[PDB]
């Protein structure tokens, strides 16, 4: 998933 992308919310893990 592209939890972990700042794009949309934050560079996390998901």
């Amino acid at each position: 998933r592209g939890g972990r992308l700042y794009r949309r919310r934050f560079v996390v893990g998901r």
